[PDB]
């Protein structure tokens, strides 16, 4: 029963990497990791949003039965949304909690007898909650607790398990720092002040890497819950220079839809998804030098589509792949631009190199594919097991008869059905709107030619999978 090692990044869209048709980005080691495993070509995540993706992750239950469904960032208890507030008062911080007990895929490897770690970015609950990592199945965690916290790479503090770590880095918010008054917004000096002392990202990397060299003589479960590539447009300059050097000169970016300017917007979003690349390019080479690659799975995939908003261009870089990712088809939306993320799993010498599954599956399903592949009786969970389809026993491989998906944000209200080609959504609920939406991804993947009139019958038989998939108050 091996090592498994889950790499989660954020609003990484389908196409953001080299082996789903990405030009303009490199992901060498990405891709390569890719060419040593199997592709899945139709994995979904919990939700176009990050706390109920990553509560769908951990819960192994779907966004119609999960604890989390929004980003909740309990304003009630006062001035949440001001980072000066954050600092002084960790009561102000984080998100909606996990209640305590919550069976999570980290808890079940724990009493698998796993050392459990998870190392970048939380959002399942605010200091001091019954939802913190190290009390929802984490014996190890270092990073950001807050999801509002991580809109700037270079934050005042981080946590080590239940404590803050403060860095040499002044408090910042980022949605109010604009260019200082009459600075040329084209000369690279104006945005020199969104650089400070300490990269988060170099800092969760440390702290992983010293978990392996901890844990390499042990069985470990290590989740890796980067941030990146989510807004600010923040990258080390040498990873930039590279890319202003290959696309050339761009409009600077000055905060039009919100988080940090940016002189070299598409050059820095690059440079944020290369970075990263090459730390899993250091961690593959270290499992190597400890000859732990042969017992060591990993999973690679994005707790969402791509993003619209904070300088990202998701069209220009056409992140979205086979999918249209302009705002209202990516993040925050059921279109498959949004729900539909980027997995590659290697097992080498388990899994066969340079393989593909179109096998429907979702986060619900990782439960009791660490369940499985761990040989333990699975909690109860809305997953079904994916280990068949990376063993290439196919002839085992449960189907699910349809997913299911809601994302009931406040201001919009997605409900949507995928059911082998048909795919229906209902959006704006909220304002009201019971319409559905229906869709052949058979013939008509970028879903831009309603068909729900000419299936009458379809649209009938989703509208009451929606009622008997769902738990709670409805929207
Ligand atoms: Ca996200």
């Amino acid at each position: 029963s091996p090592n498994v090692i889950y790499i989660l990044m954020d609003d990484l869209g389908y196409g953001d990497i080299g082996c789903f048709g990405q030009d303009k980005i490199e992901t060498p080691h990405i891709d390569r990791l890719c060419s040593e495993g199997i592709k899945l070509t139709q994995h979904y995540s919990g939700s176009p949003v990050s706390a109920p993706a990553r509560c769908v992750l951990m819960t192994g239950m779907h966004s119609g039965h999960a604890q989390i469904r929004f980003n909740n960032e309990l304003a009630e208890r006062g001035a949440v949304n001001n980072y000066d507030s954050v600092y002084v008062h960790k009561e102000l911080e984080g998100q909606f909690p996990l209640q305590a007990n919550t069976m999570t895929i980290g808890r079940m490897m724990q009493q698998a007898g796993y050392t459990t770690g998870c190392f970048g970015k939380w959002g399942l609950g605010y200091p001091g909650s019954e939802g913190t990592p190290n009390k929802q199945g984490f014996d190890r965690f270092y990073g950001y607790n807050c999801q509002r916290q991580s809109h700037t790479y270079y934050p005042p503090f981080l946590y080590n398990d239940e404590e803050r770590v403060y860095l040499s880095n002044k408090v910042t918010d980022p949605h109010r720092s604009p260019l200082d008054k009459g600075a040329d917004p084209n000369d690279p000096a104006s945005y020199a002040k969104y650089t400070q002392k300490e990269y988060a990202n170099d800092l969760i990397f440390d702290e992983l890497m010293g978990f392996v060299d901890a844990n390499k003589r042990k069985p470990f479960f290590l989740m890796w819950t980067t941030p990146l590539p989510h807004v600010s447009l923040q990258a080390p300059e040498r990873w930039v220079q590279h890319y202003v050097k290959k696309f050339g000169d761009e409009k600077p970016y000055t905060g039009q839809a919100g988080y940090l300017p940016c002189r070299y917007p598409h050059a820095t979003y690059a440079a944020m998804i290369s970075y990263f690349d090459e730390q899993i390019g250091q961690l593959i080479e270290k499992l190597k030098a400890e000859h732990l690659y042969e017992n060591t799975l990993i999973v690679f995939t994005s707790d969402n589509g791509p993003t619209f908003n904070g300088g990202s261009d998701s069209p220009w870089f056409n992140s979205g792949g086979l999918f249209n990712s302009a705002y209202g088809w990516g993040k925050c939306f059921l279109h498959e631009g949004g729900i539909r993320v980027p997995a590659i799993i290697t097992w080498p010498g388990k899994i066969k190199p340079g393989t593909q599954s179109d096998h429907i599956c979702a986060f619900q399903d990782v439960m009791p594919t660490l369940a499985e592949l761990a040989g333990i009786t699975c909690p109860p969970t809305d997953g079904i097991s994916f280990l068949p389809t990376l063993l290439g026993k196919k002839g085992k491989q449960k189907e699910h008869t349809y997913l299911y998906w809601e994302y009931p944000d406040p201001r919009i209200g997605n409900k949507a059905i995928r059911m082998g080609k048909w795919k229906g959504i209902i959006t704006d609920i909220r304002k009201g709107n019971t319409q559905m939406q229906l869709y052949n991804l058979e013939t008509d993947i970028r879903e831009e030619h309603d068909v729900a009139a000419q299936h009458p019958d379809i649209v009938k038989r989703f509208e009451r999978l929606m009622k008997e998939a769902r738990n709670g108050p409805d929207f």
